[PDB]
């Protein structure tokens, strides 16, 4: 994916996350809302300190899940079926409200990018 145009895209997620990496460094001030986005690709799913997620975010990482460059790209478009897929259950519900139409592999190789 391109992340040249993933950090462009990030407009969109600005609204709600930030890009904080552990010294403070603003990478992206955004919103906090969301949970910071700086080091998702690799981290268990609803897992970041001081968070309060919807349950069945915990659940997929409760399960063993850590996101990828893949998964986020596939997340982002639809992250209710996202869920309801990975977890098997009709009934998972997401607390992100917001579905990215078109993007996600570029947002998602950013995020990768962003802590290099
Ligand atoms: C607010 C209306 C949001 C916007 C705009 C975006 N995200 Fe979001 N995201 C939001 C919430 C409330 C949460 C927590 C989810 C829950 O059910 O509790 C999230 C979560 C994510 C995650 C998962 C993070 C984790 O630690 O597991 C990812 C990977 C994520 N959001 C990505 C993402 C992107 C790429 C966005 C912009 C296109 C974006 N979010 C926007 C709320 C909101």
């Amino acid at each position: 994916g391109d992340a040249a145009k993933g950090e462009k895209e990030f407009n969109k997620c600005k609204t709600c996350h930030s890009i904080i990496a552990p010294d403070g460094t603003e990478i992206v001030k955004g919103a906090k809302t969301g949970p910071n986005l700086y080091g998702v690709v690799g981290r268990t799913a609803g897992t970041y300190p001081e968070f309060k997620y919807k349950d069945s975010i915990v659940a997929l990482g409760a399960s063993g899940f850590a996101w990828t460059e893949e998964d986020i790209a596939t997340y982002v478009k639809d992250p209710g079926a996202f869920l309801k897929e990975k977890l098997d259950d009709k009934k998972a519900k997401t607390g992100m409200a917001f579905k990215l139409a078109k993007g996600g592999e570029d947002v998602a190789a950013y995020l990768a990018s962003v802590v290099k």
